[PDB]
């Protein structure tokens, strides 16, 4: 059996930087308002394996990482294991792309799994919408699990 | 063979309440404008459904320039879709299915969403996950001009 | 063992159409100011694709009028050389016009043809989001997609 999860999450701008991607530490002029780190790249793949899991969401559940691999610890009790993971975030800035082999590196380690089963991409709005407005950031992901 | 699919939709708010989310009818103070019922999730998930299945969309099979779709049961539409979708001989994996909206709160509806879906797919409500958040009052859905949702479909043979 | 991938593309209109999705030429009133031919179905497929493979995205591979189509080949030709295979894809355009549906056909051909697929393998859809957000107020257009490769 497999199963096919999808996760969305955004946050807006807010007070001063640093901000914080998929664990990693990035510097912005801005910071993010959130009740949490404001990991919009680890919410939104937490959701993604919850939802694959049929566990829900994580409001149904700081430290985005803790959260993560929480939310790992009950999805693999369900008797799930890990296929892949893509995710996908959108942002007009900084520059996300440097990060994206060490933010890989966090995500194997809190899934206990090969880096090879992770992927971290970037995309802009081109300056649309809110992300393009600098307003926020989003991220997308979607997960793909083995029972 | 496995079958991966994606769907999207999004609805207005206007006029009076309530709403139909899943097929579930939900009290709000605004209405949402559509041709049909304006059920975003159910819209979403028959798209990523017939999407898996390399049948198109929900416009195709139901166009919005025709009489017989007006303030159409979404739930008809997935109903139908499904049909179709098993002819071609396939069966349902599983669903994932997220609700963007400030508001209204989606949470209490969920449960009655999922019995709906599984009852409709004809599988087990472990199959079927819907959740929902929320954009932080950023763009379209954080102004509260509309509701968004997204949905992913995995299909077997 | 089954991979899956997402990708997600937006260009802003500008200058004088037509424009080019899926890699069919579309007759409109505005172009898409974009590095590249601004083909936001392939780049968004093309990125669902090399997420599967774990081989990162567009960007990583071709830093920014480069024909999309070329590009999702040569990705796909990487995809290939990694050891998977096709399984399906879908594609979902976001866009309050052009009208993309008379168009898709066509798209589903040359998507086909690119990955070496059979055109059943292959799901182009189209969405409005009703007069909302940037792309409601006709700014852009956006397009997302899945992709689920086998090894
Ligand atoms: N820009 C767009 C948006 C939508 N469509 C077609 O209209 C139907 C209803 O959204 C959808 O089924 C889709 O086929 C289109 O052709 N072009
Ligand atoms: N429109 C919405 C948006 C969010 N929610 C619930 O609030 C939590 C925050 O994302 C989510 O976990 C979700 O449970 C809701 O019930 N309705
Ligand atoms: N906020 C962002 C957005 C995009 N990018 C990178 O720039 C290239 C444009 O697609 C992409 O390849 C993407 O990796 C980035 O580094 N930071
Ligand atoms: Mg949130
Ligand atoms: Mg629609
Ligand atoms: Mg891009
Ligand atoms: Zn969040
Ligand atoms: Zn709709
Ligand atoms: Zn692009």
């Amino acid at each position: 059996a497999m199963r096919i999860g999808h996760g969305f999450d955004v946050h807006a701008f807010g007070g001063e930087g640093p901000i914080i991607i998929g664990g990693v530490r990035i510097p912005y002029e801005k910071g993010l308002l959130a009740h949490s780190d404001g990991d919009v790249a680890l919410h939104a793949l937490t959701d993604a394996l919850l939802g694959a899991a049929a566990l829900g969401d994580i409001g149904k559940l700081a430290d985005s990482r803790e959260l993560l691999r929480e939310a790992w610890r009950r999805i693999q009790a369900k008797g799930y294991t890990l296929g892949n993971v893509d995710v996908t975030i959108i942002a007009q800035a900084p520059k996300m792309l440097p990060h994206i082999p060490q933010m890989r590196v966090f995500i194997a380690e809190d899934l206990g799994c090969h880096m090879d089963e992770v992927n971290v991409k970037a995309t802009t709005t081109e300056k649309l919408g809110f992300t393009g407005r600098g307003e926020g950031i989003a991220c997308e992901a979607v997960a793909l699990l083995m029972k």
